[PDB]
């Protein structure tokens, strides 16, 4: 599935671009010639590495999922410590 692979080549243009996440998933976007979405909510990161999404404090990671029709790609970008 062309739309499949093409959801995967974002994603991973999104975790190699952390800081731009938030201009980049930011709503609707065509992928593989289909109408979907991304959304990014921030997420903390506690001492042990446990996540909370949405975040009541630091944005130490995003949350993002990514929809194409009915298919849909969840991860986890982590930022940097900086």
């Amino acid at each position: 599935q062309t739309v499949v692979r093409e959801m995967e080549n974002f994603m991973e243009r999104l975790r190699q671009d952390p800081q731009g996440i938030p201009a980049l998933c930011n709503g609707a976007l065509a992928l593989g010639g289909k109408q979907g979405t991304c959304t990014a909510i921030p997420c903390n990161v506690a001492q042990d590495g446990g996540l909370a999404c949405p975040t009541a404090g630091d944005v130490r990671a995003f949350q993002v999922v990514l929809r194409v029709e009915e298919k849909r790609l969840e991860t986890v970008v982590y930022r940097p410590l900086e």
